[PDB]
Protein backbone atom coordinates (compact mmCIF):
# COMPACT_ATOMS: atom_id res chain seq x y z
CA UNK A 1 0.00 0.00 0.00
CA UNK A 2 2.77 2.44 0.94
CA UNK A 3 6.50 3.16 0.66
CA UNK A 4 9.22 3.32 3.30
CA UNK A 5 12.65 4.66 2.56
CA UNK A 6 15.46 4.48 5.10
CA UNK A 7 18.04 7.04 3.94
CA UNK A 8 21.74 7.49 4.38
CA UNK A 9 23.43 4.11 4.67
CA UNK A 10 27.20 4.18 4.97
CA UNK A 11 28.10 0.50 5.32
CA UNK A 12 27.19 -2.99 4.10
CA UNK A 13 25.97 -3.79 7.61
CA UNK A 14 23.69 -0.77 7.61
CA UNK A 15 22.49 -1.64 4.09
CA UNK A 16 21.66 -5.30 4.71
CA UNK A 17 19.80 -4.20 7.86
CA UNK A 18 17.54 -1.64 6.15
CA UNK A 19 16.81 -4.08 3.33
CA UNK A 20 14.85 -6.23 5.74
CA UNK A 21 12.36 -3.43 6.35
CA UNK A 22 12.45 -0.62 3.84
CA UNK A 23 11.15 -0.42 0.28
CA UNK A 24 14.09 1.77 -0.69
CA UNK A 25 17.23 3.21 0.81
CA UNK A 26 19.75 5.87 -0.11
CA UNK A 27 23.42 6.67 -0.11
CA UNK A 28 24.46 10.32 0.15
CA UNK A 29 27.22 11.75 -2.07
CA UNK A 30 28.66 15.18 -2.85
CA UNK A 31 26.42 16.83 -0.21
CA UNK A 32 26.56 18.61 3.10
CA UNK A 33 25.71 15.55 5.22
CA UNK A 34 27.05 13.48 8.11
CA UNK A 35 26.06 10.55 5.92
CA UNK A 36 28.10 11.49 2.85
CA UNK A 37 30.24 8.69 1.45
CA UNK A 38 32.79 8.92 -1.37
CA UNK A 39 31.58 7.96 -4.87
CA UNK A 40 33.48 4.66 -4.90
CA UNK A 41 32.00 3.64 -1.54
CA UNK A 42 28.56 4.56 -2.81
CA UNK A 43 29.30 2.45 -5.88
CA UNK A 44 30.08 -0.62 -3.81
CA UNK A 45 26.90 -0.25 -1.72
CA UNK A 46 24.85 0.37 -4.85
CA UNK A 47 26.31 -2.79 -6.39
CA UNK A 48 25.24 -5.08 -3.53
CA UNK A 49 21.82 -3.54 -2.77
CA UNK A 50 18.76 -5.81 -3.01
CA UNK A 51 16.16 -3.01 -2.88
CA UNK A 52 16.13 0.34 -4.68
CA UNK A 53 18.97 2.46 -3.47
CA UNK A 54 18.88 6.18 -4.25
CA UNK A 55 21.98 8.20 -5.04
CA UNK A 56 21.15 11.12 -2.80
CA UNK A 57 22.73 14.49 -3.43
CA UNK A 58 22.31 18.23 -3.24
CA UNK A 59 24.31 18.45 -6.49
CA UNK A 60 23.00 21.34 -8.57
CA UNK A 61 24.46 20.99 -12.05
CA UNK A 62 23.94 18.21 -14.60
CA UNK A 63 27.61 17.34 -15.14
CA UNK A 64 28.06 16.80 -11.41
CA UNK A 65 25.17 14.36 -11.50
CA UNK A 66 26.12 12.75 -14.81
CA UNK A 67 29.58 12.04 -13.41
CA UNK A 68 28.26 10.68 -10.08
CA UNK A 69 25.85 8.41 -11.91
CA UNK A 70 28.66 7.26 -14.20
CA UNK A 71 30.93 6.36 -11.28
CA UNK A 72 28.20 4.69 -9.22
CA UNK A 73 25.97 3.04 -11.81
CA UNK A 74 23.05 4.40 -9.79
CA UNK A 75 19.65 3.45 -11.22
CA UNK A 76 17.89 5.75 -8.78
CA UNK A 77 18.66 9.29 -7.83
CA UNK A 78 17.28 11.62 -5.23
CA UNK A 79 17.67 15.17 -6.44
CA UNK A 80 17.83 17.35 -3.36
CA UNK A 81 18.51 20.65 -5.10
CA UNK A 82 16.58 23.13 -7.22
CA UNK A 83 18.00 21.59 -10.39
CA UNK A 84 16.06 22.48 -13.52
CA UNK A 85 13.39 20.01 -14.70
CA UNK A 86 15.12 19.88 -18.09
CA UNK A 87 18.42 18.90 -16.47
CA UNK A 88 16.60 16.18 -14.55
CA UNK A 89 15.03 14.87 -17.76
CA UNK A 90 18.49 14.93 -19.31
CA UNK A 91 19.78 12.63 -16.58
CA UNK A 92 16.75 10.43 -17.11
CA UNK A 93 17.11 10.18 -20.90
CA UNK A 94 20.87 9.86 -21.01
CA UNK A 95 21.50 7.58 -18.04
CA UNK A 96 18.21 5.79 -17.43
CA UNK A 97 17.90 6.94 -13.85
CA UNK A 98 14.60 7.17 -12.02
CA UNK A 99 14.21 10.29 -9.95
CA UNK A 100 12.87 11.27 -6.61
CA UNK A 101 12.84 15.05 -6.48
CA UNK A 102 13.08 16.60 -2.99
CA UNK A 103 11.27 19.88 -2.27
CA UNK A 104 11.81 22.03 0.76
CA UNK A 105 8.51 22.91 2.40
CA UNK A 106 8.20 26.67 2.17
CA UNK A 107 7.16 28.42 5.38
CA UNK A 108 6.97 31.96 4.09
CA UNK A 109 4.10 32.77 4.16
CA UNK A 110 1.73 32.50 6.11
CA UNK A 111 -1.39 30.47 5.48
CA UNK A 112 -0.49 26.83 4.72
CA UNK A 113 -2.74 26.80 1.63
CA UNK A 114 -0.69 29.59 0.05
CA UNK A 115 2.66 27.86 0.49
CA UNK A 116 1.01 24.69 -0.78
CA UNK A 117 -0.11 26.49 -3.94
CA UNK A 118 3.42 27.86 -4.34
CA UNK A 119 4.75 24.30 -3.89
CA UNK A 120 2.15 22.62 -6.12
CA UNK A 121 3.10 25.02 -8.90
CA UNK A 122 6.77 24.21 -8.32
CA UNK A 123 6.18 20.46 -8.23
CA UNK A 124 4.19 20.52 -11.46
CA UNK A 125 7.24 21.83 -13.34
CA UNK A 126 8.91 18.46 -12.79
CA UNK A 127 8.46 15.15 -14.53
CA UNK A 128 9.71 12.71 -11.88
CA UNK A 129 8.90 9.26 -10.47
CA UNK A 130 8.51 10.38 -6.88
CA UNK A 131 8.12 13.58 -4.90
CA UNK A 132 9.68 13.97 -1.46
CA UNK A 133 8.64 16.79 0.88
CA UNK A 134 11.39 17.75 3.28
CA UNK A 135 9.72 19.09 6.43
CA UNK A 136 11.59 21.29 8.91
CA UNK A 137 11.97 21.82 12.63
CA UNK A 138 10.72 24.16 15.33
CA UNK A 139 7.09 25.12 15.74
CA UNK A 140 6.94 25.84 12.03
CA UNK A 141 6.73 22.07 11.65
CA UNK A 142 2.97 21.86 12.13
CA UNK A 143 2.71 24.43 9.33
CA UNK A 144 4.85 22.09 7.20
CA UNK A 145 2.51 19.21 7.99
CA UNK A 146 -0.52 21.19 6.82
CA UNK A 147 1.29 22.32 3.68
CA UNK A 148 2.30 18.72 3.08
CA UNK A 149 -1.22 17.53 3.73
CA UNK A 150 -2.56 19.69 0.90
CA UNK A 151 0.20 18.52 -1.41
CA UNK A 152 -0.33 14.87 -0.54
CA UNK A 153 -3.88 15.06 -1.91
CA UNK A 154 -2.62 15.86 -5.42
CA UNK A 155 0.47 13.66 -5.54
CA UNK A 156 1.52 10.43 -3.78
CA UNK A 157 4.34 12.09 -1.87
CA UNK A 158 7.09 10.76 0.35
CA UNK A 159 7.08 12.70 3.61
CA UNK A 160 10.53 13.41 5.07
CA UNK A 161 12.54 15.33 7.70
CA UNK A 162 12.58 14.85 11.44
CA UNK A 163 10.61 11.59 11.53
CA UNK A 164 11.14 9.38 14.56
CA UNK A 165 9.41 6.29 15.96
CA UNK A 166 7.76 8.63 18.46
CA UNK A 167 6.41 11.22 16.00
CA UNK A 168 5.86 9.39 12.70
CA UNK A 169 2.38 8.12 13.62
CA UNK A 170 1.07 11.64 14.07
CA UNK A 171 2.90 12.64 10.90
CA UNK A 172 1.20 9.91 8.92
CA UNK A 173 -2.48 10.28 9.72
CA UNK A 174 -1.97 14.04 9.67
CA UNK A 175 -0.42 14.20 6.18
CA UNK A 176 -1.51 10.75 4.85
CA UNK A 177 1.47 10.57 2.50
CA UNK A 178 2.06 7.62 0.16
CA UNK A 179 5.44 7.12 1.75
CA UNK A 180 7.83 8.17 4.48
CA UNK A 181 11.59 8.84 4.49
CA UNK A 182 13.69 8.48 7.63
CA UNK A 183 17.37 8.97 8.37
CA UNK A 184 18.61 10.04 11.78
CA UNK A 185 15.39 9.02 13.59
CA UNK A 186 16.44 5.38 13.32
CA UNK A 187 20.10 5.83 14.20
CA UNK A 188 21.65 4.81 17.49
CA UNK A 189 24.99 6.60 17.69
CA UNK A 190 24.84 7.44 13.99
CA UNK A 191 24.32 3.81 13.05
CA UNK A 192 21.16 2.38 11.53
CA UNK A 193 19.66 0.53 14.46
CA UNK A 194 17.37 -2.51 14.40
CA UNK A 195 15.10 -1.84 17.38
CA UNK A 196 14.60 1.77 16.24
CA UNK A 197 13.79 0.70 12.67
CA UNK A 198 11.37 -1.95 13.96
CA UNK A 199 9.77 0.63 16.24
CA UNK A 200 9.54 3.04 13.32
CA UNK A 201 8.15 0.29 11.10
CA UNK A 202 5.70 -0.83 13.83
CA UNK A 203 4.02 2.56 13.52
CA UNK A 204 3.97 2.48 9.74
CA UNK A 205 2.83 -1.19 9.58
CA UNK A 206 -0.85 -0.47 10.16
CA UNK A 207 -1.74 0.54 6.61
NA1 LIG B 1 23.34 -6.61 11.89
NA1 LIG C 1 13.96 -9.46 12.65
Amino acid sequence: VEFVKICGVKTMDELRLVERYADATGVVVNSRSKRKVPLKTAAELIEMAEIPIYLVSTMKTFPEWANAVEKTGAEYIQVHSDMHPKAVNRLKDEYGVSVMKAFMVPRESDDPAEDAERLLELIGQYEVDKILLDTGVGSGRRHDYRVSAIIAKEYPIVLAGGLTPENVGEAIRWVKPAGVDVSSGVERNGVKDRVLIEAFMAVVRNG
